[PDB]
RNA sequence: GGUAUGGUGGAAGCGGUGAAGGGAAACCGAGUUAACCCGCCUAAGCC
């Protein structure tokens, strides 16, 4: 499911993303939440992190990201990303929906993956 | 009348790879699951 390679110090920036839209707006977390909210197109933001056994649990939300039009993101470790997420376990995936204070920040970090692109 | 299988107070397992628990399902989306000691409140159900 990684489509694209990433920065680590950008997943960071990213990663951060999610801390300040979690306190500040709302947002979702583990695929289930973040399907749903990428096919209700509520998403502002995707960040999937890439240690996943089974791939397959989480193959099939980044393509609808590029086919929805949402942006997504890679970050190194589903652990930290849940304990970012503000939860007790790994999660595999999240999605921002409202971005609160990070709003900003989020989409010059959502350029980057605009960039990432061929 | 009495009696915790209900509850209050005190010195290891399932879980966002979706737990319990509601719900016919859709759907919810974060914590749940503790007979262990005494000493309190309660009486369905029981003698």
């Amino acid at each position: 499911y990684v489509k694209f390679e990433v920065p680590k110090e950008l997943a960071e920036k990213a990663l951060q993303a999610v801390e300040i839209a979690r306190d500040t707006g709302k947002i979702r977390k583990g695929t289930n939440e973040t399907t749903k909210a990428v096919e209700r197109g509520q998403a502002k933001l995707v960040i999937i992190a890439e240690d996943v056994d089974p791939e397959e649990i989480v193959a099939h939300l980044p393509p609808l990201c590029e086919e929805k039009e949402i942006p997504y993101i890679y970050v190194p470790s589903k652990k930290e990303l849940g304990a970012a997420a503000g939860i007790e376990v790994a999660a595999a995936s999240v999605a921002i929906i409202e971005p609160g204070k990070a709003r900003d920040l989020v989409e010059e970090i959502a350029m980057k993956v605009r960039e990432l692109m061929k």
